[PDB]
This record gives C-alpha cells, structure tokens and sequence, in this order.
C-alpha cells in the first residue's frame, strides 16, 4: 500500500510526500510543508510565528500558494518573464517550504543545500520550474530545501520602533525556515551540521544578510551568492525613508495619514489593493528602486551591509559568488527610453543620458555626470551601439557587479575563502534577443540541471555543461571547494581571480570589472558625502 | 667701407647687422635691436616705453643681455638643464629683439615667423643656441623675429589696480615687440600682413594669450603653439592671489619697512637689487613642482576674462592655428621635486610615493580632486607596479598641465570657426642626454624646428637632419598659407574627429584623439567637481 519512503514526522506532525521521476532516477519530495503560523489578519507585519503541531497527516504533494506579490505584464505571454511569475495562486497563507531527497531515503547524513529566490524582495516564489530540486538532488546525492518567505509590503512594509510593524519580516520567514531546517532536516536524511545557503539577485541579498546577522550565522555553514549582494544599493532602506514609505501607501490606499491605527487600517485592506499601490511609493520613477526591502534598524542588521562587510572577521567562511557576463541588460527593457526586446535597441545620446538618471536613481547630478564621464567613449560619444553596451554596462556595474565585487574583495582580504565566477554561455533555448548577451538571471536553469528535463530542447553539451555546474555547486557544499582537470584558484583582493563558465573547460581571468568597479566601490562613495 | 646688405633703417634709425655663415649660405641677422627704452630704476614694473629715436648707426651685431631671472641648478653641467639656462650676462637691460633675413635681402614681401620663448614665465631667453633663426631662414626663406620680455617679478608681479605695477608687463613687452615687426619688418623684406606667432610652453601659453587679448589680434595673423596653451593651470593667476605673492615678496625683502600704500610699496620694490628679489622669487609659494610665483594675471585688462572663458566665447574664422605636443609631456618635470625621482636611475616609484607625486604635479586642488585623479590614473589589475606607477605619474603631470589644455584649445577653436591643425612629436633624438624612461621629454621637438641639426658641430644623424628639414618646412608652409600640407595629407583637427599627426622619421601617420579619455576628465568632469 503506502510507500514508506514518503512518510515523515518532524516536530510538528506527519507528512505524506510524492514520488518524482527524473531521467536519472526517482527522487522524493516534500512540497508545501507549513513552517509557520499563516500570518494573516493580525499577524500580518508580524514576525512569522513558528507552526503549531497538527494531528493527522499533511499533504506534501504538490506547492502551496505563492506570496501576495505583483505580476510581470511587460511582455504577457512571452516566455522571459512569464517563467519568473507566480504559478500557484497568490496568497497570504504561503509560509510553506519544499523538501527533495535521494529515493529511498538517505540513511546517513546528507549535505543539505538551502535555495532563497530573488524578485527584488516584492516577489518570486519557490515553485517556478526553474526551481525544481529533482536534478540536483538526484545528480549530487544532496538534500534541497526551498522556502517561501513574504515579499513586499506584507514581508518589508515598516514603522522603526513599532511592534506592529517591525520590519524584516520577510527575513525572519527565512530564517524561521532556516531554524525548521535545522531541527527537522535530519527526519529527510540531511546534515544540519552541513546547510549551504545559495541565492539569486534578492535572494543572494538575503543570503549576505544572514551572514550579517549573527543569530542567522549559526544557522548555514556556507553561502553561495548569484548576482547579488546585500551591500547593492537596492537591498536596504534606512529607518527613516522605510517609515515614509510605509506612510505613503497608507495614505495611498485610504488610510491615515500613531502607528498602532496606521498599520491596524493597513491590516483591513485587502492584500491586492495593497500589491497595487506598491509602485506608487518610490521617490523617483525608474528601473529598480524597489519600495519594500530590508531595513537598516540595528536588530537583525546592526548596521548597514557595507559597515557590517568592513568590519568583520571571515576566517572559517567559504563562499561562491558570481555573476552573468550581461546583469545590465534585462533591467533595461523596464523602462530604459528606446529599450525593448523586440528591436535592437539602438538608443541616441539623449536615451543614454536618460537612461544614466533612471539605472543609477538617488545620485547627484554631479554623480551622474560622473557615471557619463566614465562611460562615455569619448572617440564615439553618440555610436548607438556602444551606447547600447555601455548603459547595459552602468546598470549591471552599479546593481550587481561591482557590490558583488567589493563583498567578494573585502571577505577575501578579511578571512573568508572565496570563489568567484562570471556565467558567460547564453542557453540555447533563450528566448530574449542577443543584443542581451547572457542576461540576468539565466545561469539559474544549468545550476539546477533544468537542461537535464527531457522536454526541453537544451542540447547535449548543454546538458554536460549543466552536470558541470551542479558538481562544482555541490562539491563547494560538501567541502568549501568547487573542484575535484584545470583547477578553480580562489578570489583574492590582490590577484582578482575568477572562472568563466561555459561550454569551454575552465578558464582562469582576473578583475571582476577592476576599473569599473573601482569608480563605484572607491571614488563615487566620496563624492556623495563632501 | 660699408656692406649695403647689412644696412637697415627703421623709425627709430639705423641699424647694421652680421652676415652669418649657414650651411646653406648667407643669411642677414641683426641681433640685439632696442625695440624699448630700458626698463631701469623708476621704470622697473612699468609697462614698456616705445625705443626712443637714435642718431647714427647702431650695431645689431651680437645677442643682447638676458632678463634677470632664477638660474636652474639641479644638474650642473648637465646639458640637459644648462641648453635653458642664461647664456648672456643678466641684466633689467633686455628689451631687444632679433631679425634674420635672407642674404640677399628679399625683393617681394616674406612671410614673418615670430619667436616667443618659455621658461614659465620666470626664465628664458632669445638668445638660447636652440632659438637661433639662422637655420629656418636659410632653409625657407623667411624672416624670423625673437624678442626678449621680462619674466619673474620684474615681469609679472602685480599689485591689481596700481599703476606703479599694473602687472603683465612681460605680455606688454611682447606686445611692443609685435608692435615694431607691424612698423619695421618691411624694411628687412618681411610681410606685415603674414605675421605667424610661434612659442613653446609658456611662450605657446603667451601665444595664446595674444590670440585672447583684442590690441595684440591685430598684429598677427596665423599662431602656433608648441606645448602650451593660456588655459594650462600654471599659466595665469586671479589678482587677489598675484597681489598676495606680490605683497609676500615685498614683506620677504622688507617692503614696506603688510601693504599699504602701493605706491610706497613699489618704490622700497624699486630700490632693492634685482638679484635680491630673484633669490627670494621662489619663498612666495603655497610646496610643488610647477606652480610658479608670477605669470599673467586675469584683471580685465589685457585679459578681460580668463583665458577658457575667452576661448568659448571666441569666433575664431578667418584664424589658422597649429597645435601640438611632444610624446612624453609629463616626465621632464618629475625630477624637479617629485619623490623618487632622478634622471640618474630609474625612478621606480612606490605606491605612496606615487600619491605623495600627485599633490606636487595636481597642485592647489582638493582632496576629492585628488582621488578622482589617483582612481583614474590607477591600474587596479596593478595598483602598485613601480615602472606602472611612473609612467601614471607622468601622464597625470603631462595631461594636466600641457596635453589637455592644448586639446581644449584645439576644439574650441576648431568648433567655433578656425582651421587647426594638431600633432604629436615622437622622436628621441639621437643627442638626447636625459634617460631612456623619460620618453620624448617636454621642450625637444624646439631643436628640430629651429633646424638646429644642420649645424655641422652637433652630432645628428642624416635622417634626423632630413626630419628637421621636414618640420621646418611644415612650419614654414602653415606660416605662408596656414596649411603645413604640400602625400601623406596632414587633416585638420576638428572637434569629432579628433584627427592629428604623428612626427617622427617614419611619414606622416593619423590618429585619432588628443588623449581624449584622460583629457575628458580634466576638461569635462573635474571643473564640475572643483565647483561643489
Ligand atoms: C633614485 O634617486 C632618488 C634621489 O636620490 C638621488 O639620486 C640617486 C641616484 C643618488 O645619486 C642619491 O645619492 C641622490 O640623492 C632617490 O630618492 C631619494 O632617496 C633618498 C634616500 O636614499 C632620500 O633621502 C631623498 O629625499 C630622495 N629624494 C628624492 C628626490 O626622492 C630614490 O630613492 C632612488 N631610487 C632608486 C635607488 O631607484
Ligand atoms: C600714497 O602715497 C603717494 C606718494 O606720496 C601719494 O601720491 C601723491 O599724493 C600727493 C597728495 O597727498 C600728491 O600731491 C602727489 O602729487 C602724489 N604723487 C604721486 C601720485 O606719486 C598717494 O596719493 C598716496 N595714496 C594713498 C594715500 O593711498
Ligand atoms: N516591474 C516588472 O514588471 C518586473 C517584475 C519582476 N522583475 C524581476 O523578476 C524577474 N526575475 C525574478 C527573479 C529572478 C530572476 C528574474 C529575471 N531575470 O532575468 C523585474 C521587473
Ligand atoms: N630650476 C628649476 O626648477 C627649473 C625647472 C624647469 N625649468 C624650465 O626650463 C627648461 N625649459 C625651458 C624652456 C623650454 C623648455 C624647457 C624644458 N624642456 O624639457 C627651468 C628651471
Ligand atoms: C521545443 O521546440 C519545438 C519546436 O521544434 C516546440 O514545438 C516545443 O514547444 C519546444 N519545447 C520546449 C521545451 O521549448
């Protein structure tokens, strides 16, 4: 009758899982485990409350609902940003998290890899198909456990100093699933003494920020962070632009304008009136500027990433980081003047100017004439295709690239062991035009071995390349150490060193964009203060 | 009795000159012709008196004495540094000018070349074996004009608003001398009507400061500026700063026995030695390399705005300029003060010598200002490779304080109307005495002009004397039609294109862009830095 094999009691009860089928063999899984109370009506804003015991048995057959987030309607139906949409039905009850182990069971002490998705912190969910664990833990012989955790308003909305809107709670819904992880991951044959943290963009965010936090840092051994880094100028918000921002949608949605009324008439509001307000907050319109992000409060950050990054002792940490040959070049088509996908996007010296204010909003003036001094070649000001390039360059440098950078530089020269890459094969199967490159976001599918479904139309190196990437990811969970061959050296401040990853054995290359990077990371933080 | 050839009157009255030998044949020179009354004692910082008439002959035979100026001593002997240095008697007695002209004298009017030396403001001379015309004459049949002006104190020293020492009466004095080429050159068979401007550094910086100043316009036609240009950062001064240098100067020497009265102030500057104010010329510094005490001042009157806000606001049509740089614009100048550095090793810097070198070479900017300008020239592939680090060092020098400015004049003046043409001097020369790191150092593309490889007493190779012969001729072609061209084309230089040239041994080769990244920084970024 029953397959043992997908019974399991944790702390809190039975479950009952399902049987996959890879083309590699079975794997079991867990999916839409609850590991905290539904943070509804009163306990919306709240920091998550751990899942009271049930009786009986739950059903871990299939994905729960996806968290209160916005809908990408840039290109409706177009594959690009239709795979990043929620695919479950939207809901404030989503505090669920999925668990993939070997079949049968393992029975001695599996590596466990712990998956945090990206979305800008306003959305993402942990059942897109770009995120399915059967190839991983099938191939690698790894325990893979993917959480959901409130984005938006519901996870970031925050009063400093209010109880009834504290703010990252959207960090606490991970790190309670980190706790859950570590008290339960055992009952799926995984290591509690072996959790690897790995993340994209706002999830490679939130990743660093567990770093930062030491009642996290106890929690995960290791951190992979892909295209993102909690130092970006995206990733936090100060107390006072976070309690503005939460005034403005207040008032937004009807409400007034004492913080215990303004958030007890937030929690009336339905969760859509609130998702369509979202946008509508920000200082200035552009790309980016996401309205509700971690803050900087002195409790689950003490201070800001940046001062958390210079002054801490790394020694005993290993980390991979890494980025895409082309991170500026998806953000483009948001709102960039003469971007799109469907042209070649062949913008005059005025859309680059504008553009600059729009990739790089909250400077000076003085600042953004800087960004155009630097990226202007000043042979060929006004060729539309390098313009092209060099905003691409801009928005990729200052967002990801060169946080990424300066995280990996500073943890190297502080203790840490780092592995650095740049992602450099475009998918075969991509769909967005190749004036993008390798864009953001796209390495994620080989990490997972998604190449590996049989009904896809990834090519056969494709598919090795994919083995390639889930065996260096896996291998730096196991041991710190992407290798087993040409050899992966580690990041260091002086050296530089990194890979290029693609269909071509490892090479060996230096800087993470060294002359860019140090324009952002050095100069441009001292001409912002004096 | 007498060689008519030798003969000339001008307004004042006769003169007779030399005929010199050339290795190419005779050529007339009348070396050492008063053009002002000698500015002496009560005339000392005034503006120049026009020569008083003479009776009889007076013999322009030899150079006359050089202006009183600071004698550089860093390598004595070294004829690297001593080829700059005084070779006449000093004396405030200096007001002469030169005149080669051909041997025999022309018969129709020649195209005018006229000289103005550098020495940044505080040195120099016209008489310098490296400015004589002899060569340049012979060669093109041109006449040549040099002409001494006061430099230092006795030559730009102000006291804003006096009229005991309204300063820049080193740009009067050259001002007269052109002056005297309009009334006088005729009568050597020169053109008054093809008068070509040509200096180096602080003389390619007075250049452009006659081409700004509306009386000195009139008197010339077509300019040339090697090295230098009247925007360069070392080159003016704002008067609130020249009075403070001169009232620093006056204290050090004990004047007045603290202001006060100008008038007072200047008579006790007039009593003192001219010696004595040269020895105390350098005290009145905020030190560095490069900045020097007294050069033109910007007070409305021979320079009614600053020179970058003239050249914006210039219509240039009509004018023709020739514009360039020697290869290694910087290096010269490191030796004089920045740490690490000397012509007798390889000055392979450190890092933290490499900052300390920024503040002396980017001197009297902020601290932010100089750590944009240690972001840009750092290679952070090799942020402390002693040879990378030297070679920065000298192109933040160089491109702050030459090739940028000469290319911010070159497109404005191509852009708002003149016709320009831009090059970049790359041969080493065969004689060359300073050390192979240096490049193709600041100042020694001025012996190739001046074909001062004909002589047979130097030890020039043949190509190099077929070069000097070249760029003579390019220089002579720009003064007669403003065009150096008569296969390979020499383009004009235009604000898009950028288009210059290449001069060395091999033909002419085009390029593309006056260091056009870097100099992007210093003319467009760092001046909205320096204004917040
Ligand atoms: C290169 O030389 C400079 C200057 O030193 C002079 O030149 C040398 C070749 C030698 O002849 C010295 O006797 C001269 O004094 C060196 O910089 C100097 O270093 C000394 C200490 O040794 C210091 O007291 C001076 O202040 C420095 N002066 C300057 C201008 O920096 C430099 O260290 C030498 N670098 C080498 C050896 O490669
Ligand atoms: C500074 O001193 C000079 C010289 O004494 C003054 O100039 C003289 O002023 C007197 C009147 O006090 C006149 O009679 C003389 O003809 C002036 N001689 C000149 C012009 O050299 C000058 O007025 C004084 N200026 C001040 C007081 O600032
Ligand atoms: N304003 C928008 O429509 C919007 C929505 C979502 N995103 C980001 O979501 C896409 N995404 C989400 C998570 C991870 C990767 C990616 C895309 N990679 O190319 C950008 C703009
Ligand atoms: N003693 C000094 O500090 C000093 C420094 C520089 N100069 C300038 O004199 C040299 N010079 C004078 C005129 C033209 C060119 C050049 C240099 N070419 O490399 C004089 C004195
Ligand atoms: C693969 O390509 C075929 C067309 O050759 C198409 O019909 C199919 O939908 C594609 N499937 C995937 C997985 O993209």
């Amino acid at each position: 009758r029953e397959d043992a094999e997908l019974l399991v009691t944790v702390r809190g009860g039975r479950l009952r899982g399902i049987r996959l089928k890879t083309p590699g063999g079975p794997v079991s899984a867990f999916l839409g485990i609850p590991f905290a109370e539904p943070p509804m009506g009163p306990r919306r804003f709240l920091p998550p409350e751990p899942k009271q015991p049930w009786s009986g048995v739950v059903d871990a057959t299939t994905f729960q609902s996806v968290c209160y987030q916005y809908v990408d309607t840039l290109y409706p139906g177009f594959e690009g940003t239709e795979m990043w949409n929620p695919n479950r039905e939207l809901s404030e009850d989503c505090l669920y998290l999925n668990v993939w182990t070997p079949y049968p069971r393992p029975t001695s002490p599996t590596p466990v890899l712990v998956w945090i998705y990206g979305g800008g912190f306003y959305s993402g969910a942990s059942s897109l198909d770009v995120y399915d664990g059967r190839f991983l833990v099938q191939a690698e012989r790894t325990v893979l456990v993917s959480m959901n955790y409130r984005v938006g308003a519901f996870g970031f909305l925050a009063l400093p100093g209010s109880r009834e809107a504290p703010g990252n709670v959207g960090l606490l819904d991970q790190r309670l699933a980190l706790q859950w992880v570590q008290e339960n991951v055992a009952a799926f044959g995984g290591d509690p003494t072996s959790v690897t943290l790995f993340g994209e963009s706002a999830g490679a965010a939130s990743v660093g920020m567990h770093l930062l936090s030491p009642p996290s840092r106890g929690l995960f051994h290791r951190a992979v962070l892909q295209s993102g880094a909690p130092n970006g100028p995206w990733a936090t918000v100060g107390m006072g632009e976070a309690r503005r921002r939460a005034t403005q949608l207040a008032h937004l949605v009807g409400c007034p304008p004492n913080d215990t009324e303004l958030v007890a008439c937030l929690r009336t509001r339905p969760a859509q009136v609130l998702v369509n307000h979202e946008w509508h907050v920000l200082p200035q319109e552009s790309v980016f500027r996401f309205s509700f992000v971690p803050v900087v409060d002195g409790d689950f950050l003490s201070d800001t990433p940046e001062a958390l990054i210079n002054a801490g002792d790394f020694h005993g940490l290993q980390v991979l980081v890494g980025v895409v040959k082309d991170e500026g070049s998806y953000f483009l088509v948001y709102g960039a003047p003469g971007f799109s996908k469907d042209n070649e996007s062949l913008i005059s010296r005025a859309e680059f100017l504008a553009g600059v204010r729009v990739g790089v909003p909250q400077v000076s003036d003085l600042a953004a004439e800087a960004v155009v001094l630097h990226y202007t070649d000043w042979l060929h000001p006004e060729d539309p295709a390098r313009l092209r390039e060099a905003l691409s360059d801009v928005v990729g440098d200052h967002n990801v690239v060169c946080p990424v950078a300066q995280l990996a530089g500073r943890l190297a020269a502080q203790g840490a062991r780092v592995y650095a890459y740049v992602f450099e094969h475009r998918a075969s199967t991509l769909s967005w035009p190749l004036w993008m490159g390798v864009p953001h976001g796209y390495e994620i599918e080989f990490i997972f071995g998604i190449p590996l479904d049989p009904s896809r139309n990834y090519t056969a190196e494709e598919k090795i390349f994919a083995q390639r990437l889930m065996r260096y990811w896996a291998n730096f969970a196991r041991t710190g150490d992407p290798n087993e061959a040409p050899q992966w050296p580690p990041y260091t401040a002086g050296a530089q060193q990194y890979v290029s990853l693609d269909l071509r054995p490892l090479e060996v290359r230096r800087g993470l964009r060294a002359q860019a990077c140090a324009f952002w990371n050095r100069f441009l933080p001292k001409l912002l203060s004096a």
